[PDB]
């Protein structure tokens, strides 16, 4: 409702780098171009499907025996060869992480990182058979190429404890980690996972799964992030989640899939990060192919309201969420990445959503770089001005008062130009 309240929301971008791999620089000039377009965070989704990411150290502990670093890295990189040998890279490194987030911070963007599992995690599945764990997958119509058997105790303590490496390192770094937790063994059910554990008695077995993620990241003062999907599915509570787990919710889903409505998770406590599915873009769909093309998801920054949930009518239905988030994903990753095609994508966002999005401070921080680290040889005249610039500077700016700072910042370099003995 106030200014206040509306850039204090989250405006975020999600980049599946999970799929597909992203140098370094393709993340930082999304993180660039996040930060001039007023975003406050990137969602950068690096165990999806395909696993992006290594530790320098990736010892892992399970099981009663260790499982040694060199193992692990050979493992996963084998793992996510096997979901897709993608020619521009395979996994971002620790050094290139850490150089991410210390980047987006001096931008005043935040990273929130993603390990998904107990689905998307064909990687890690092949990797545990790498180091002999046998039969990983999930396996109900036919054996699951994406999804963890939650009934695998040694695959879930490997798991796990991969998972705990991930957040020890983000810990400290980023406020969120979103653990995931969509599409349950989906290419062994027909795409009915949850229908399929509720039927076993198995969706039990998911909630302690769910609920033990958002222990271990509390634990690590990581705030929980998931997707809605596996939670109180069908609106039914006989199995109980942690109320804390940040929802990010995209879809109720679909005829025969019955995800839990965002009025009964609200009612149930939950905080959302609205990811409605309308802003979805699929990198290289087309209108022919329906779904998110980019022409539509361009049409839906306008169409969908900013605050509106996925099966709800806004305003009339007016769940509390603490920002949204455009995604970008890559289910056929050796579709070409166009930086332009997201960049457009996102000003579309940003243009429509003004009152939400900050002002373009990237101007402003240069400015400031150019003052001076001593001045003390200047005249009292000189200072009296740039003080006074660097007074009027407003932090506070959104996107509708992109000429109100430019001005503000004039100024500033008036002052700088200014200086004299
Ligand atoms: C949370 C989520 O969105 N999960 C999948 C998805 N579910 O509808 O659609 C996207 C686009 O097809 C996929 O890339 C996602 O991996």
């Amino acid at each position: 409702g106030s200014h206040m309240e509306k850039l204090a929301k989250n405006k975020v971008i999600s980049i599946d780098a999970g799929r597909k791999y992203f140098t370094l620089n393709q993340l930082k000039r999304i993180v660039d171009k996040a930060s001039e377009l007023g975003y406050s965070d990137v969602h950068l989704l690096l165990g999806n499907d395909g696993l992006r990411f290594l530790l320098d150290d990736m010892t892992i502990t399970a099981n009663g025996k260790t499982y040694a670093s060199d193992d692990v890295k050979k493992a996963i990189i084998e793992g996510t060869k096997a979901y897709y040998d993608d020619p521009n890279g395979t996994a971002l490194t620790q050094a290139e992480v850490t150089e991410l987030i210390e980047y987006a911070k001096s931008k005043d963007i935040g990273l929130i990182p993603a390990i998904n599992s107990p689905g998307h995690m064909d990687a890690m599945l092949v990797a545990m058979e790498k180091l002999g764990i046998k039969n990983p997958q999930a396996h109900f119509d036919k054996v699951s190429k994406t999804t963890m058997d939650l009934k695998n105790e040694e695959a879930m303590n490997f798991v796990k404890a991969l998972i705990g490496k991930y957040m020890d390192f983000f810990a400290g770094k980023t406020k969120i980690f979103n653990f995931g937790t969509d599409e349950y063994a989906n290419d062994a059910t027909s795409a009915q996972g949850w229908y399929y554990l509720k039927w076993y008695q198995l969706y039990g077995k998911f909630a302690e799964y769910a609920n033990t993620l958002a222990a271990m990241a509390k634990e690590r003062g990581l705030q929980p992030m998931a997707f809605n999907d596996g939670f109180y599915y069908e609106d039914k509570d006989d199995v109980q989640f942690d109320k804390d787990v940040l929802i990010s919710y995209w879809s109720k889903g679909w005829w025969g899939y019955n995800l839990a409505s965002p009025q009964y998770l609200a009612s149930k406590g939950y905080k959302f990060l609205n990811t409605n599915g309308d802003w979805y873009y699929i990198l290289g769909q087309k209108p022919e192919d329906g779904g998110g093309f980019l022409k539509k998801a361009i049409e839906n920054t306008g169409k969908t309201p900013f605050n509106q949930l996925a099966s709800t009518k806004y305003p009339e239905v007016d769940l509390p969420t603490v920002g949204s988030m455009l995604s970008i994903w890559a289910d056929r990753p050796s579709a070409e990445y166009k930086e332009e095609e997201i960049f457009e994508l996102m000003t579309a966002f940003a243009d429509h959503n003004k009152d939400y999005f900050r002002a373009n401070y990237n101007a402003l921080r240069e400015e400031l770089a150019k003052i001076p680290t001593n001045l003390e040889g200047y005249s009292k005249e000189s200072l009296e001005a740039l003080d006074a610039a660097k007074t009027a500077l407003n932090y506070n700016l959104n996107r509708n008062k992109q000429a109100e700072l430019d001005t503000l910042v004039a100024n500033l370099k008036a002052a700088l130009q200014g200086l004299k003995p």
